[PDB]
Parts: structure tokens; C-alpha cells; sequence
């Protein structure tokens, strides 16, 4: 019972799901109890074909059937799922819900300033996506092209991603905080034919330089033929380069409210997302179409317990994977509304999150612990002014959640009435790897709990490289077989992909994290083993900041390390200009 | 019984279909009587899914099934039919019939001079279409491209259109009578990658300059990469530009008689057709084809044994729908007439009908008036007893012309189908079904399947219930063959058809409905601007302004406005307010212009 | 019983399949008896829809079903099969078998030197094909493009072909024996966007220049954007042109081991294979996808009696049609291992074929009679060193097999215990046309026997142009309807296709061969009627050789003809007249020069057996050369020239005769 290795586990009482969770859920839970979950998990590991085939058919709409559920091995880095099938991401995210119920809300958009907020129905979303896709189609964008998006977290970002997917092209989303150099790097690696951006952004009430950073970068991006610019502020003084830049409203007005979607293969790339890595310049993680979408829908449904009546508020940015999977694809695939928040938790005050939750009766809230630390320090008193009784599932993402914050999250936001899901995963996994299912798995504060369907977690001894049998163990966290939403390569550098994930421990997937497993099987994430730092949920490379500093001629040598920080979890102008303010 | 509004209907006896019609039709009619037609029509309006789904499966061959029969609304201009389905126009018009009976005639071509007439079987058509598609494919034409056609009404025009559709590209057919300026405008708006044409044309025994006008246009058409030139006259003096112009016979000889067709989406554009600044009406693939086949079958009573002679030009919608797509989809021969009704003499139409024993004849009243004036004696010289359905298209047919048509051509033995429709509708909207609907001469009669016809008051925009009424002719829901957009100007599409009377399709015509429900087309309306629900006449404002002695002349136009829908701009601070007050007291308070080629400058 | 026309058939005892064949056969045979074969054949002729439709569904994996089994006619040149259907060639050859059993051997690669041999499983092949296709995809290769392959007979050539097909593009394979000019001709006609090759080759233990010949040709191939070079010898001295040439290993390392295959239409072109004809320029025969693959699978399965347990050794090169169909597509479609031999039958000794068979326990062996003649002359002693008891089907391809060689093949290789399948067919047929099915059809040595499924064979009278009813006949060999794997066109020259195959005998396919049919219906191939030479199984154009000789400025005129050869079947004799040279000292000096001219223009294998220097070539009143005179003289039929008064230069004939006598053997 007492753990000599897993010190986190000693004397920690299991936390059962509160009664209010089950009272508030609109329908019967998808899994009755933890024992049914283990039966389903055991099948998803021993019999992936008989487990994932039927779910793929239930949760996704197929234009062509698949003939093989699963192919490939980690060691050969040739994993593939639902081979021979064809589908379209935007059809599954928009069309089929629009045909069923066109007036159902899809994008609940909360602007930096609430006066500018608006809601798009699934019918509205189909017309806007079709028109932007029509613009891209007129420009020669076609299956196989890549299109960059440089937009803040608002409706137009979702529409751009979905419009690119409609044509069979792959979107490459670039966080609005990146510098012109970071834009240049990503656009050139992917050889994007087109870019979608806006004139300016609004964050915390302050104007943001968007188009200007694009122009500075594009002088070195010869592959970009055309740019679509949305008028977020409609500032007249913002310059558009003639013959290359065109206005969103002007061009979409030229095209009809329906455009047929384009079928792609299960294993055609849905998108590229450039993550910072221990070695080298940022690398474009590639995700397939079928496997990624299934992983997104499946995890959204089962870990968060999402039903059609529910509303999900993921306080993330599509510049990162959390927005991709659980702000856009996960919820829309399931046909529920998703809340897209452009602003910050502090503007106009530290009750903004709670105003939104009360306003739209959100049932699920998904945020990074860094925000919880901020609200604990500055905004605790406002929580009580807003009605949060609509929530039943509260999620944590992107970094460890200390047991103290877990309790703060549970009581002050959850009112000790909600289920807390500490979701462990990474950009390369596509979706959740270890997380406690809402309404099924009791919680240990700070523990990611059991691994998800199709995730065969294991601990390896770093020095011997041998998998660690038995519980009460510590080691590098690895997976013993690939899973549907696993990233398939790094764009045009599959060798980097193999050397990073598959080759260090042959037969395994290397998460880059160390973890611990206790006698109950709960996993405790102990953090990166490599030189990758996590600052406020943002993944950074110590090499990239060291490179930015050395770029300055005055610098002889540079060395970067990470330390504990109570607000953010973990020459200055040179690093801001090389990488980004964050 | 007496009409107080629809004066045309007073004292008009219904004219039953003659017995010789049913004696001559090869099989039992597709609809038994007017009551069965009413049942089918009510379903096509109340239950479009359960009506059109089965017909789409019966009449068309699908490469991929559709999952939704009908989508969209007029007001959002996002109409779509048979979503998720894939098919090919040339496969449904050529391939499937060629496999069934390759020797059945497909294109009965009558040349300007009969010596050059010839017949192509469906097998022949498949080979010629395959070869032209092979030429275009080797040239890089692919799905998404547009290809212009500048050809007279002959086999090569049909072959080009089907070959372009075979690859998934959209053909944009340009009437051979158009000038170089008209060619340039259309080619550049569609950004065509290739052009198919001929060296010279023959009309009325006279040579027409075709390639020369193309060359004149292409100096300003940089998107045109290659031209395919047919040797219609084989004139040695006609020059071909090296590296751009290639001969039809030379290139088609290089490629085989089969080329796989390329599947497209139901809602992929089949073709662009520029209305007579010119705007490119776009038609979908599945919806347009179903409308063409369905109307041809039921309005005209077409069976596999029949032969159709549509005396129209593929430069216009009538040729597209009822000279090519309609009849070929159903697998019947179609007569493609290159020349004029007068050359070599004014009996040419009737010689053709006699020669090929055509059962169906479709012509415009303009031609009927000409032949009445100059060739009436010639009709009796020929055997026309093979005809049973006589169609009128494109303009009103007066009761006198209707009677002349019925007696001198029909011998009082045929059914007459006065077909009302437009380029944007793709196919028939109001027309009397052959053998089913008794007609009133000068009346198109009942609206067709999927066409929910209505009359709206021009001032209020409110639908006029009840019969013995007059108003703007509108449609209450979209239909499969309805045009989907104006090429790269969907705003003009909405402003023209969907915005003037929201929730309706605006035909631009006025009509009247009598106590029996028959519609009487009264012709184009004044096309009144709509500013925030107040409908205004630009002509009335020009007149009110001209009444002012200070005004030299006045010209008023309408443009799109983001707040009020349409805006009125007047071309002619004390005099501007004096003119605005002149318009308010002459016309009305809500008729004052927003401000005082003219449309494009106003729209910037 | 006695034949009055078909003398080959007189006094020829039928040879039943040995009993050992069925003992060695792993399962029940695919065909019950010859009567079942006759019934199936009749249905394949009278009811092609009900016969081939079901077989196409059994043997191929379809991405879209077909709606019409068969379309078009020979006379119109618009043949088509399985219309509306979609599939992918590399999926049916690799993916589907890899998913079933990833570890099963697929490519048994035997290198020029056995130390370098290796085996690729179907899983290995899927990853390698996926990676090469990934490189081509990154380079912009897409459905509709053509890609040239210039590689020896080894794994990388197979991988290249399958990777190109995976993307929906058509491969055009160029035999490694071709010179730079022949590469240039083929690459430019097809307008290939990319080329796949290697640095150097190994044959008979000697290094061959491969990339060097590509570089020479590519200076005049402006359509080629990028080249993929495999490191066969990894010789550092081989130069790669910057911006165009990239190494196979470096680029494939950038892309993953799975790439989704691209659906193509049944009638989208699978490949171009440039054949020589009676033209003087090679013509690119085009093959469809569905029909060709079905033909490959069907003939491999039924003519050779291939089961999943079997191992096929086709001793051919993918540079030619035999390698395409029966070294790559046939066996891989059926999911069995296939042996890819890079070297020669003689290196390191004349037992190499048999070493390979014994090493891998091959069950089927497929070779050209030219090789049999070589091993009979030089390597007969080697046979006894090897265990050949794993073989049961022995095939002959590409040229007539004399009854003596048929017996030699039967005794020393087969041990009088195997079935022998003399397969008649050609590049344009895609697959076997007339062949005795293994375990079903009794053999007459030297006879291809009965026509195969879907092949309605006929003999036409050379004089009347009328089909010959009844047996004991001879005439032009023609086919009365098209068949699935028939070539569909000549690339961008459909007129040459029609004039060559479909127009000469309207309503028929013209094989270019003459044949005879005996009282039993067995067909006896009597050889080309269109003056097309076959040297050691290589199809050559005498016109193309004349052109190469004329390129030499010393040459005034050239006339090339074919004669019988005891080693190579047919040999090429070149008669040359020189502009300004009657010098007898130059004699052999310029004869070698001319031979080298042919070697550098076309390739070493096209080199003439002999060059005859003459003062004048015999010509007509119009001035055309009379090649019949040269044929008869070279065949030692000097008599049988007949009246030569019709020549403008009858006196030239005597000089030709004496020139041949004085120069042929020396
Ligand atoms: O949240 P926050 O209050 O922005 O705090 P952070 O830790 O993210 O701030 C780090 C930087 O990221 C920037 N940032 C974070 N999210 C951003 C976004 N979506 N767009 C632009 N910049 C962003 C902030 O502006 C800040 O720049 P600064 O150093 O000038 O303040
Ligand atoms: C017995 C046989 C193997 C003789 O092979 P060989 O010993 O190479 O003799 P060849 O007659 O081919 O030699 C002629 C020239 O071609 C060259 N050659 C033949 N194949 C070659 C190849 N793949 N790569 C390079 N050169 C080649 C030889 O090197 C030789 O050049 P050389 O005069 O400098 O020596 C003969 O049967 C053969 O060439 N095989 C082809 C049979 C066949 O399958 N035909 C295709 C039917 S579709
Ligand atoms: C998600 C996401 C965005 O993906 P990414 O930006 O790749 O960051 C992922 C990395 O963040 C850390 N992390 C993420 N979730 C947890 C967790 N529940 N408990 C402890 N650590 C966590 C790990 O180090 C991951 O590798
Ligand atoms: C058709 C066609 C070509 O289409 P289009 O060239 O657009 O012309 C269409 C216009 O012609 C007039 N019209 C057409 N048919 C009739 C008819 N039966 N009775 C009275 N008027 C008719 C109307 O004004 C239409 O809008
Ligand atoms: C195959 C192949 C090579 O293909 P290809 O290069 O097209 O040459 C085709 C010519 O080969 C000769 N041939 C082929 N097989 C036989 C045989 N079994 N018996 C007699 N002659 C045969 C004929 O002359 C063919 O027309
Ligand atoms: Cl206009
Ligand atoms: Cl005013």
C-alpha cells in the first residue's frame, strides 16, 4: 500500500465524482463505471480492429469505406489507420450537422470586447466556409497544397482552417504571437501557396500588429501567391500589396454559400502544426485525416462526457494543438457548440471566463493551470458573482496541475460539484493519452490517472532501456503501439521523426516525458527528460533561445535553463524578435 | 368565367390534343391524364425529396450516390441538389447509349448546304468526343478549367461541349455571330485556358469570318494557351499562330477512340453561358441534367423511338438544353442544323423533317413569322405526318401565329407546347405537357414539376392569391436546374434574382393567371430597384428630373448597397435638394435618390 | 492424319504432362482437364462478359466497381475493359499481400555476384515503394505524368515501377543496354518529368556505365526536372548535377513507409514500353491498368499453374515486356515470390540459373531459347551439380523453340518430369496469346498449341485477305476481337497504332507473324511476316540500324537485313556503300567503326553480326533499295533471285554476292 518510489501517491484519497455531475448530465453516461472502461480499454489494446473499426463508422461519415483498420509498426514508422477510406474533415465538422439542424449554434464567438461577440449556427458556418473555400478554389488552391493561417482565436480562424480542409489542402496554423522570423520559418518549410490573416488584432483592449508582421515575413516567402486579409479593425491605413493581398469580405461576396467538399484519403495530411523541439529549428508535425479526427471525437466524447445538448468552452488558441483538437475538431465533429474566446481572462476584469460560462450556460470548461494560478492570485473574489452551476466537467491541459491548484479548481470553480479531468498529451499525440474519464474514473489530485483507448502506456528504465514490469515504478513514459491520432511524420523530415520518437527505444513511442506508476495503476507525469521547457503551457526549445541570443554579435556564448515560477509554471529584445514575445 | 384582369383568357376555348397525336406516339404516354399530372406536381412541390430522388436515380447514371436530394434556400443563394453524388455529363449523354446500341443515330447533322450533311451514331460520337478530350487532356485541361467554344451549330460544336464536360472542365459557348469584342469579354471573364473554333463558317451559302475574329480577340486574351481549329472550309489563306493554334483533324488523329470520363460533383459547374456587361450564368451538373432530361421527356413526350429537331443554336440556352443535353440524355437522335431556314430555299425545315421523319419540332416564333411571310406555300410540298409535338420557345407566340403553326405545320393534328423559361432556369418552367394538358393559344398553361409559380404585387412584394390576377412572375422555391451563380460575381446573382423579392426567384417577367390556373406571359417588367423594401422605377425618376427645366438630361441607375439592399444613384447644395424634392412630390417620399457604365462607376 | 500444309505436325507424338508434375503440385489444379479448358475458352470467346467479369472480381481488388466488362472494336481502335472501375496497380501487387502476410518473401533478388543477394518481404516492398512514391509526390509527379526508369534488373527497378504506378503515373522502362541516344529518344517522346537510375551497373562481373549515359542523353531532354540516383556501386567519382540529381537513399529517408495509393481508371495508362518496329523510330506501346493486370494474373495463374506456395523465376529483364508481365506484375498480383536476377547465365559459371533454382526451391522457370542454346553448347556439365527437383513448369518465351531444344529443355533441366509451356505472345498483347496450359494441354514440341482465354485466333490468306476456314492451313496470324491486356495505343500517335495493327486486315488484329494450324488445332508459329528481326530475344528495327550507319559521314547508303543464327536465332547483316572510299586497306578498320557507330547510337546488343562493304546497292527504276536481293544472298539463296531486269543496276547484284562471300565469315 505504501509506495517507496511513487512518493506522490502516499496518503492521497480517491476523489469520487460528485453527485451534481450525474444530476446535470443530460443523458445516460457513455460508460457506466470504471470496470466497463477497463473492459473496453483491454479490447482497444488487444483487438484494435474490432474496437476502432466500429467506432470509426459510428463517429465519422465516410465517402469511401476503409478496408484495413490498422497497419504499420512504431519501429518502422509506417503507422496507418482506416486504409482505403475517403472522407472530408469539414463535411464531418459542418455539413452533416447543418443538414440535420442548420439553426443549432456551432461557434459561440466571444470577442476581446463582448459588444463584438456573435454566434454562428451550423448553417451560418457552412455558408462562410463554402465562400472562403470558393475564394481559395478560385486562387488555384487544391488537394496537396498547404495554406498558412495567421489569425487570433476567433471565428475567422476556425473558418479558415475548415475552408482549407474543404478543398483537401492542409492548414498550417501560426500563433498570432509569433514574430515575422517565426512566420518566415514556418511558411517556407511548408511552401505554402496562400496565407489567411487580418489587418490587426484586439487583445486585452490593445491593438495587435498582424498584417505588418505578415508583410515583414512575406518578403522572404516566395511561395505565397495570395493573401486573404480580414478587416478585424478595418483600419484604413493598413497597407495591402496590390495583386497579392485581397479583402475577406470583398472576395467572399463573389462566391455562393455552398461549395462541394473534396474527398481525401484517411492518410492524407489534414494539417501541419510546427512545434518547438529539443533539437533543431521548429518541426512541422503532420497529422492524418481519419486517425486524427477519430481520436479527437472519441476523446472529446468519452473523457469529457460530451452529449449533443452540451456546450464546451476550451480556453485555448488554435495556434497550439489544444485549440486544434478540443476547440475546433473534437466538439464540431460531435455537433455541439464550442466557445471561441478572442480575449484574455483579465479583460475587462478577471470574471470574464465566468461571465461567458454563465452567459452561454457552458457545461464543460477546459483550461491550462497557468490561468488557474493567475485567477487564484488576482480574480478569486469575482468567481462568486457569476452562476457556474451549468458546469459539470472541468479540464486541465498542457502542464502539471499541483494538488493545491486542483483543490482550488475543484472548490472555487467546480464548487466541489464537478469532475476534474487532468488531460496529459502532446501535439504529436493528436489527442488525450492519459486522463480520468468524466463520471467514470475517480481522481487523485495531480495524477493523470489511466491511459486512454488504444494507448498502451509503459515505463522504461532510462539506462537499461528495458520496460519496467510491476507497479510503484518510475521511468521514461512510452507507448507500446501506435494509435489512430498519432502524428505520422515531420514534414519532409521523416528521419527527424524517427530519431525523436521511434528510434531512442525501438518498439516504443518516446513521449519525451518521465512518469511514475503507483499500485493502483495511476500515472503521475514528472515532466520532460529532454531540453524542452514549458512556459505557461507553451512549448519552447532551449536551443532556439540560445540561438536567438548568439545571433547578436556581442554575445560570445549563451546557456539557457528552466526554473520554477509561481505565475507561469516555469538581448531580451533579440529573443523577442527571433522567436516571439512569449 | 369572365376575367376582369386576364383579358387574354376571355372567350378562349380549351384546345384538346388531337387524336392523331396519340395515334402517332410510339408507346403509352408517360402521364395518363391531367389528374395524374396534378398528383405528381403536388408531390414535386410538397415532397421534392421523395419525388426527385427516384427520378434522379431513374434518369441519370451515377458514379457516386447522393446523400441529400435538396439543400439551401433562395434567400441565402446556396441551393444545391443531390449532394455528395458524382457523375459525368458526357457519360450520361454518350457512353451509356453507345454501349447499349452503338449504331443508333445520335447527331443528325444538316449542313448549310445539304451536300455536307452527315449522321453520327452514338458510337461515332463517343469516339469523336474521346479524341477531342484526349487532345485537351494532353494540353493540360483538367477539372476546374474553362474552355471557350466559338463554333457554328454543327457536330463539332456538340463534340467540343461534350469533350470539355468529359474532363470535368466547364465549356463556355460563344455564339458564332458575336464580334471580336464580345469574344474577348467572355473569354477574359471566364479566364479560359483553351479555345475550340474553326477557320470559317458557312451560313446561307455565304462564308463567315470565324478564326479571323478569334485572332483579333486573342491578342487581349492572355489566358488562352492553345486553340483547336477545325477545317470547315479548309481555306488555305487562314493563318494559324505557331505554338498556339493546332488543327482539329491533325491532333485528334493522335489519340484513341476511348478516353475515360472524369467524375465531378453534382454541384460542380457543367458550363458557363454568358447572357446577351455580360454575365456568366453558371449551371450545375446534376441538377441541370435532370431538369433537361425530365422536361424533354414529359413536356415534349419523348420516347426512345423519337427524333427531335430543335432549330436553335448552342450559342443560346435553347441549344444547350433541347438540342444537346435533353435529347442525348434520353438516348434519342437530335437534328443539328447549321444553316438558315431560307437556304437553299424556304422549305428547308420541312425537307429536314421529311428526310429524317422527325417527330418533334422546336422553334422560335421569329422563324415562324418569317416562313409565314415568305415560305407558306413551301410547307405543303413536304410530308410532315411524322410530327406530333410542335414547340415554341423564347418569346410570346400570338394566338394568330399559334393557329398558323397549328394548321400549316401541324395540319390541326399535333400538340403545341408554348414553353416559357430562361437561361437561368436551365429548363422549362411553364409549358403544356404534350398529350396531357389542353392549351389555350398564347398561354403556356401550368407550371412544371418542382416549379411553384406565383404572382407577386410589384409594389408590395406580396404574393397574389387567387385567379384572374396579374403581377410579377416569381418562384417560391428553387428547382434542380436553377442556375447557381454568376461567375465570380455572386453578388450580382443575388441582387438580380433573389434580393428584389426576398424568398422568391425573380424572373423579370410579368404574367397573368386565369380562373383555370393557366399562366399568360405578359413580358418583361420594368425591373424596379428595391431600397429597404420600397420598390422604385429608375425610368420614373429620370422623367421627374427631366421635367425640371434646369436639367439637361437625367440618367438613374441601381447599385448594391450594404444597408438598404439596393441604392438609386442619379446622374444629371440648392439644386440637388430642389431635384430631390421634385422626385419626392412627383413620385413619392421614399423614391428620392440616395445621391445626385453609370452602374460600374457608382459601384467603383 | 497426314498434313499436306503443316509439315511440322507430321509424325509428332503428343507429349502428355508427366505424372511427377501433379505429385509436385501443391494443390488441386486450377483447371480440371482439357475439356474444362475448352468450355472455359468457348465462354471467353462467345460470352466475354460472363467469363471475364467474374474473374476480374476474383483476381483484382477494386476501388470502384466496373459497370461494363467490354467495349469497342478492333476496327475502330477504341477497345476498353472494365469501364467505370477504379483500382491501383501497386495496391494489387503489394499492399493487399503485405496486409495479409507482411513477412512473406516478395522479391528474391539475386545480384550479379551472389554475396550481394537479398530478399525483400511484401512488407519491405510496401515501405520502399511508399518512400520512393513519397519522393516523387514531393517532386510534383502526379496522375498523368510519365516517369522514365533506366535501371538494371534488380530490386530498385521493381520498386521504381511500382512507386510510379502508386501515384497514378505511367512508367517508361528503358533497357540498361541502351545507349544515350536511345534514352534520349524515349525520354523525349514521353516528355518524362523525372528519371530514376543508378550510378553504375554490374553485369557479368564487369562494371557498366549507367548514370554516365543518362547525363549524355539528358542534355537534350528538357522535360526532365529531377533525377533519382541509386548507389549501386557508390563510386564517389560519379557526378550528380546540382539542382537536378538527387540520391535515392537521402531522399527516401525524408518520407514515411506508407503512402496512400492513388485510384486510377481501368483505362488510364499503366505504362509505356518503347518497341521497335518497321519504322526506324521506336514507338511507345501504351498499356491500360485493369485489362493488362487481369491478363497478367490470369495467364500467370492458368498457363503456368501458379499457386500461393510457388516460386517463379523469370529470367528476363524489365527493360522488355517479359520482365514487365511475368517477373513483376503477374507473380506479385498473385502474391507469390519472384526471383529478380541482375547478372548473366554464365557468371560466375554456366550453372548460375540452376544454383538459383536450387537455392530458393523455385517451382517455375521462364527463359528464352537463346539462353538454352548457350547452356546446351557450354554449360551442360553444370546441370548435374544442382538439385532441380523443385521445378514442375518450364516456360519458353520470345522466339521459336526448335524441337531439339524443346527436348534438351525437357531432359536436362526438366528431367522429363516437368511440363513445358512454349508461350507465344508479343509486347502489344500484354500477356500470353497461344500457350499450352501447365498440367492440362499435351505438347507437340515446337508448337504453342491452343489459344488462351479471350484470344480468338485466325489465319488469313496473304493473297485474298480472307480468313481461312478449316485446319491444315497456313497464313497471316490474326485475332478476331480485342482482349483485356491488348495495348490501347501508341503514345500520342494513334494513327501509327491503327496503321500497324488494325488497318492491314480490317476487323482483325495483325500480330505481324505468320503461323500454321494442324488437324488438332495446334498453332505452329512460323515467324514475322513484316521483316522484324529478333536477335537473342531482342526485337530490333533494321530501319533504325540503317539510320545509325548512315549517321556516319563516310557511309553513302545502308541496307540491313536479318538471317538465321545458330546462337542468337536471327542475326543482323549490314550492307554499306561508301561515298568516296574504294580503299581495301580500310576494310576491317571501318567495319569495326561502323559496328561501334551502331553500338553508340542504339546499343551494344543491336550491333550487326557482320558488315559487308559493297560498291552499290541494288535498286528499282524509282531508286528504292531492293532488300529482298540482300535477304536471299545472305541466306545463301543466290539462285532464287529470279529476273533482275527490273532493277536499274542489275550488275550490282554480282558484286553483292561476291562481297558477301568474301566478307561474311571474316
Ligand atoms: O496571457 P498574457 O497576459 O498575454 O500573458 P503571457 O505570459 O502569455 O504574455 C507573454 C507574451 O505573449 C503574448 N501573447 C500571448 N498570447 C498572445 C496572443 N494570442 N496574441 C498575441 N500575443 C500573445 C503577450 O502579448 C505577451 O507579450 P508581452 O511580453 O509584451 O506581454
Ligand atoms: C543468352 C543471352 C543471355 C546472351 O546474353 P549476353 O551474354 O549478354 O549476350 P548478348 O548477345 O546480349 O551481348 C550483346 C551485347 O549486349 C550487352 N547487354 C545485354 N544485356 C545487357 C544489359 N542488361 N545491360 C548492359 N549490356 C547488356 C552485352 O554486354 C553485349 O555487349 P558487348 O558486345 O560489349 O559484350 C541472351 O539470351 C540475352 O541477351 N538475353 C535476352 C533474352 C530475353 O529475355 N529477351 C527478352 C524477351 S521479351
Ligand atoms: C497537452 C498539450 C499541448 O501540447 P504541447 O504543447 O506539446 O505540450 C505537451 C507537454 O506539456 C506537458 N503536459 C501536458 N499535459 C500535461 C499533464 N496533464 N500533466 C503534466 N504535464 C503535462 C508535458 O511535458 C507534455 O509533453
Ligand atoms: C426561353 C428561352 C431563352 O432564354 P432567354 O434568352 O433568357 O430568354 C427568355 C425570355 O424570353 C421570354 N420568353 C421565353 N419563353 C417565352 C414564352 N413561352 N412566352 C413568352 N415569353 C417568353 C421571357 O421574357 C423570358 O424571360
Ligand atoms: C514474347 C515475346 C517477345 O516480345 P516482342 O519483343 O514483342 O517480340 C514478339 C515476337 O517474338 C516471337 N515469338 C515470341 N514467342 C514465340 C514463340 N513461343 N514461338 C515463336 N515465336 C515466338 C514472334 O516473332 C513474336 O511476334
Ligand atoms: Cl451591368
Ligand atoms: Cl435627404
Amino acid at each position: 500500500q505504501t509506495h517507496n518510489v511513487v512518493h506522490e501517491a502516499n496518503g492521497v484519497k480517491l476523489r469520487e465524482t460528485p453527485k451534481e455531475f450525474f444530476e446535470r448530465q443530460p443523458n445516460k453516461g457513455h460508460i457506466h463505471d470504471v470496470n466497463q472502461y477497463k473492459q473496453m480499454y483491454e479490447q482497444s489494446i488487444k483487438d484494435p480492429q474490432g474496437f476502432f473499426g466500429p467506432l470509426a463508422k459510428e463517429l465519422l461519415s465516410w465517402d469511401h469505406d476503409f478496408h484495413t483498420v490498422k497497419s504499420g509498426t512504431l519501429k518502422n514508422g509506417d503507422a496507418a489507420w482506416f486504409l482505403g477510406g475517403e472522407l472530408n474533415a469539414s463535411y464531418n465538422c459542418v455539413d452533416r450537422h447543418a443538414f440535420a439542424n442548420p439553426d443549432k449554434p456551432a461557434l459561440i464567438c466571444e470577442a476581446d470586447d463582448e459588444k463584438d461577440s456573435h454566434i454562428l449556427t451550423y448553417g451560418d458556418l457552412l455558408r462562410e466556409v463554402s465562400k472562403v473555400a470558393g475564394v481559395l478554389q478560385s486562387w488555384g488552391i487544391k488537394k496537396g497544397d498547404t495554406v498558412a493561417v495567421y489569425l487570433p482565436m476567433n471565428a475567422q480562424a476556425i473558418i479558415a482552417m475548415l475552408a482549407i480542409a474543404r478543398l483537401g489542402a492542409a492548414h498550417s496554423v501560426i500563433f498570432a504571437g509569433f514574430s515575422a522570423g517565426s512566420i518566415k520559418d514556418r511558411v517556407n518549410d511548408a511552401s505554402c501557396k496562400a496565407l489567411i490573416t487580418c489587418d490587426e488584432g484586439k487583445r486585452g483592449g490593445r491593438t495587435t500588429n498582424i498584417k505588418k508582421l505578415c508583410d515583414e515575413a512575406l518578403v522572404d516567402c516566395p511561395t505565397v501567391e495570395k493573401v486573404l486579409v480580414y478587416k478585424r479593425t478595418n483600419n484604413p491605413e493598413i497597407h495591402l500589396t496590390e495583386g497579392r493581398d485581397y479583402y475577406w469580405d470583398v472576395e467572399t461576396a463573389k462566391f455562393p454559400g455552398y461549395l462541394p467538399p473534396v474527398s481525401v484519403n484517411s492518410e492524407d495530411p489534414l494539417f501541419l502544426l510546427y512545434t518547438s523541439g529539443s533539437t533543431g529549428t521548429p518541426k512541422g508535425v503532420v497529422h492524418s485525416t481519419a486517425g486524427y479526427l477519430l481520436g479527437a471525437a472519441l476523446s472529446t466524447k468519452y473523457i469529457f462526457d460530451i452529449h449533443p445538448e452540451d456546450i464546451l468552452f476550451t480556453a485555448g488558441d488554435v495556434g497550439w494543438i489544444t485549440g486544434h483538437t478540443y476547440a475546433l475538431y473534437g466538439p464540431l465533429l460531435l455537433g455541439v457548440p464550442t466557445i471561441i474566446f478572442e480575449g484574455t481572462p483579465a479583460y475587462p476584469d478577471y470574471g470574464r471566463f465566468w461571465q461567458i460560462v454563465e452567459k452561454h450556460k457552458a457545461t464543460h470548461f477546459y483550461v491550462a493551470p497557468t490561468a488557474l494560478r493567475l485567477l487564484r492570485k488576482a480574480g478569486e473574489q469575482e468567481i462568486a458573482k457569476y452562476d457556474l452551476s451549468s458546469l459539470r466537467t472541468l479540464g486541465s491541459v498542457g502542464e502539471p496541475i499541483s494538488p493545491d491548484i486542483w483543490e482550488w479548481y475543484n472548490e472555487f470553480v467546480g464548487k466541489n460539484q464537478c469532475h476534474i479531468s487532468d488531460t496529459y498529451w502532446q501535439t504529436e499525440s493528436g489527442s488525450h493519452l492519459i486522463a480520468p474519464l468524466a463520471g467514470v474514473v475517480p481522481n487523485k489530485p495531480g495524477s493523470a490517472s489511466y491511459p486512454f483507448f488504444g494507448i498502451d502506456a509503459a515505463l522504461i528504465d532510462p539506462v537499461t532501456g528495458v520496460e519496467i514490469e510491476g507497479n510503484d515504478a518510475e521511468g521514461v513514459l512510452a507507448i507500446k503501439d501506435h494509435w489512430p491520432s498519432m502524428a505520422r511524420t515531420v514534414y519532409k523530415n521523416h528521419t527527424k521523426y524517427m530519431d525523436t520518437y521511434m528510434n531512442p527505444y525501438p518498439g516504443y513511442y518516446f513521449t519525451g516525458d518521465g512518469a511514475a506508476r503507483d499500485h493502483d495503476g495511476y500515472y503521475w507525469i514528472r515532466g520532460r527528460v529532454d531540453d524542452v521547457v514549458n512556459v505557461s503551457g507553451h512549448r519552447l526549445s532551449t536551443a532556439e533561445i540560445e540561438a536567438a541570443l548568439i545571433e547578436d554579435k556581442k554575445v560570445s556564448e549563451a546557456a539557457v535553463v528552466g526554473i520554477h515560477d509561481d505565475i507561469t509554471g516555469q538581448l531580451v529584445l533579440q529573443v523577442r524578435k527571433t522567436i516571439g514575445p512569449f
